[PDB]
């Protein structure tokens, strides 16, 4: 379930045709900050020809991690004057 | 049987070789959207390497899952100008 | 089968080697003017490194839209002098 | 879907090859003056060396970022002596 | 057996390492175009991700398919000044 | 194939090294006076930084163009006193 | 893990809109001062179009090389005024 | 077993996070020097779109060649200055 | 196996890291005069951004080309005054 | 590696900032003298727009060409008034 994962699993339709590949990358980047995604799934996110798969290997990423890896990559996403949902 | 399912057996080979791989993943994440499709069956229909088993994984996953599975797939492929019938 | 996909699949071998990457971006990026074609299979034909790939996945994709697909992608390659068969 | 993107997507065929790319620079770094756009896809769409992609990968950036960064984008269009629809 | 088929089983081992994937591709794209392949194995043989199944997959493919079929890969297969036996 | 391109193809190692940029330019520029050549890929033509290329994104555009494309290129390669073959 | 690596995993989101392409370059091509870092993979890591992978395919470099790496490119990122920690 | 395989087996969890893609290629191209590694298993390691996967691909095809086989893939990981074990 | 291919696979390692891209591009457009190699493979080879692959994708391709194929790519490697092996 | 190739990649990071761009020139066109760098790769290194790449794209091109390419411009690098090192 987790409770940092209320939302994206919510708008994971609205995430991946909203977020940018600047704004996922951003954000992708800053998650080997705290050596808090893997150092080999970064290459395997990236190396996604397209960007709707380069978001959503992102987006399942964050639906298999834990809520410590989502109560991250959310902030990141309203810092963005995108939209606002916690 | 089902009510939402009197069309999608009537038109799967319609669908199977109409149904584009994007109008298929614009769709196919949107049901983990209400948590309607399941989480793990994602990475199964995902995984096909052809196309041709990309859309059928799903296309026998709605054969199987409920009509308010399928009552939600197809306005998902009414909004896209493809071929209209409920 | 379809009646605007009389000639596309008929000149496929024509139209690869012969519709060059602007007449092909011309013409796909007028595709999202009529919300026609979908906006995220845009960045997976677009990413394709090579052009033999970034026109034939239009070129499927348009095998596998509709007659209403086809009908406005052949007079985007009838108004360049390139050729001319209905 | 948006409001303020009622148009670009509808004349993105237009915007392409009429808005030229001084029209697209003093727009599109006016898009960093409110911190609206991001500050490293900037030299993402201007590292493009055709035009032709210059103008484009801002034009799929308006399509993925919400109708607050449109809502800008018009009227830096509309200033300009080119053509008028809102 | 068939009498277009008399060479391609003759020389599959020179076949699978002197037909280049776009040698592969000028002609299996050729094959779309008298729709005399399918148009729902063309994406399975293509999304082969190494090319030493790429070329074999459409070489057990006109194993299987008829001798019109293999008729028309053969010239395809001359034209290319790689190697000439009927 | 072509016959105005029997000859492009034919010297195209000859025509990178001898024709020279403004004898590119005097007829890309030439091109799009008969709306001949797009009013986009000539900003992909260039753009290029270096002439290696900015010659050959031309010599493959005539490869990959009409043969009217050719026919107009090559007498405009023959009125400047370079070298004579039809 | 790694010693000089303690720190450019820290701050991987400071370094990528924080270090300019110069002082990038500057540093990146010093790694070839002492045959330290490859010859082929620094065209890989310049070739990208934009800065915000020219800055990154290092950054990861960085993170799969090792500590003897990793400590050369920080005093070379120290000695510019820019931020100061080890 | 093998006397060259003593070490690859031992650190394949060091070598799949530590050997960078060019370290990864400088040396895979190097195996079709000798004709010591086939000429179609290159394009299946170098097919993989991950890194993560382009380096394991090797590194099992080095589990399963011989020991004449590792035996030259050693000192092209002991030239380059990453880390010192036979 | 090869007579002309005595060589080109004998020292790949030679002629990754020490044949230049316009020494790969005098040569590889030259492959086009003759008819020689296709013409929609060139922008699979010249499109990768990297050059340590825009050299090996010529490489390969001349490995899987018949020896009428590299028989005609070595000449042009002994004209340039880089180093001397039939 | 290279006996003339000693101590350009030694320097690489001194001969970036201290090679001006007329000795840059001097000794590039001279190169030209000998036939021994190509004729097509100096409107290449030439046309860089700013001199920290016109100066480095001559040193990863001889960082690529043979010995005899660095022997001759050494001393013509020693011959000005500059530092002395063989």
């Amino acid at each position: 379930p987790g409770i940092a994962q209320q939302w994206i699993q919510s708008k994971r339709e609205d995430i991946v045709n909203q977020m940018t590949e600047a704004c996922l990358n951003q954000s992708l980047d800053a998650l080997l900050s705290r050596d808090l995604i893997m150092k080999e799934d970064y290459e395997l996110v990236s190396t996604k020809p397209t960007r709707t798969s380069k978001v959503r290997q992102l987006l399942d990423t964050t639906d298999i991690q834990g809520e410590e890896f989502a109560k991250v990559i959310v902030q990141k996403l309203k810092d963005n004057k995108q939209m606002g949902l916690q």
